[PDB]
């Protein structure tokens, strides 16, 4: 049957199903205001797919310039065409290849540029904007969205939507990076998945799927949706409470210093964001300092919310299309604030 809602991650993870369930804030404000993320599921079913597709982003923006990252080692990949990215975004022998040979996993960074985004895809942010959930929370004028309503004592966010466009991690080395390094926000965040892209060439890549998700410590219910319903998963997220960020800090200056890195005992290894924490820092991280996060798999359609303060990093199983609202809730406004 239709139900309004189900549990992830044990009972610690909200999921609701009906995108555009007027009740949804009854349920999610009570999850919210303890700081945890919520998903929400269906919300590719309301967006018009077609707007969502690499072949038309690569017809209509291919000619623009950019700079890519090659996620394995970092490297920047300088003054490139977008169509370069877009077209091995599931064709891999059309990819740019690395020194050995190899077909690289590639991240296209800061496209659109900045906050261009509604200027350059109007009737994209107009399909976005009308089927965002919870909408007094993530519309730019919702109620209760205090975005536009700050002092400067406020750190305002950047009008967005911003886009985050990058290959899936394919190999077992790839394991241990991140598409996106673990890092934190002042603002709240919704991000969605609006397209997965399941290769071909090297397409046999399903077993390794199940590996890296297994090993990511994903629940039981989150593998049923796998093998039962065949829903597209995109990404691999960990998330922490906004109130862990400091012991999360200690770790990571300790590992630094085990690694012979040479920093002074005040520096930020979040704001750096340059760590993925894999199995064995995220069991170090669990045993030695008492903080356990949330492991999430975003399939198609999903909208990950992130609380304010709260550090994330995100592994792309597959090559996947998300792009992401900053609002401000009044539950997280602290997070935002300039003083004390
Ligand atoms: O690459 C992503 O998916 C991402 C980047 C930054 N914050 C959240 C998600
Ligand atoms: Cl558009
Ligand atoms: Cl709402
Ligand atoms: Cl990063
Ligand atoms: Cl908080
Ligand atoms: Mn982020």
């Amino acid at each position: 049957s239709m139900t309004s809602h189900s549990w992830l991650c044990d009972g610690r993870l909200l999921c609701l199903h009906d995108p555009s369930n007027k009740n949804n804030w009854k349920i999610f404000r009570e999850c919210w205001k303890q700081g945890q993320p919520v998903l929400v599921s269906g919300v590719h079913k309301k967006l018009k797919s077609e707007l969502w597709k690499p072949e038309a982003f690569s017809q209509e923006f291919g000619d623009q310039d950019v700079d890519l990252v090659n996620c394995r080692n970092c490297a920047i990949i300088s003054d490139v065409k977008v169509r370069d990215f877009w077209d091995g975004f599931e064709i891999i022998c059309k990819r740019l290849r690395s020194e050995d040979g190899q077909p690289m996993v590639l991240k296209l960074k800061d496209w659109p540029p900045g906050e261009d985004f509604r200027d350059m895809m109007p009737t994209r942010f107009e399909d976005l904007m009308e089927n965002l959930p919870l909408p007094e929370y993530t519309k730019r004028d919702g109620r209760l969205n205090l975005a536009s309503r700050l002092p400067s004592y406020f750190v305002r966010p950047d009008l967005g939507p911003k886009m985050y466009n990058a290959y899936g991690l394919i190999t077992a080395e790839d394991r241990r990076v991140g598409t996106t390094n673990l890092h934190l926000d002042v603002s709240d965040a919704v991000n969605v998945m609006v397209y997965v892209g399941i290769p071909i060439g090297e397409g046999a890549h399903d077993e390794e799927v199940l590996k890296t998700i297994d090993e990511g410590d994903a629940d039981e219910v989150t593998k049923e949706r796998i093998h039962d319903h065949k829903e597209k998963p995109g990404a691999l997220w960990h998330i922490y409470a906004a109130k862990d960020a400091e012991k999360i800090r200690e770790l990571l200056r300790k590992v630094g210093e085990e690694q012979g890195q040479e920093n002074p005992p005040d520096h930020d290894p979040i704001h750096d964001q340059s760590w993925y924490l894999d199995q064995t820092l995220r069991k170090r991280l669990y045993e030695e300092y008492g903080v356990q996060g949330w492991a999430i798999v975003q399939f198609l359609g999903d909208a990950v919310f992130i609380p304010a303060g709260a550090p994330h990093q995100v592994h792309n199983l597959y090559s996947c299309i998300k792009v992401a609202e900053d609002f401000v809730s009044p539950e997280h406004v602290k997070h935002c604030f300039r003083l004390t």
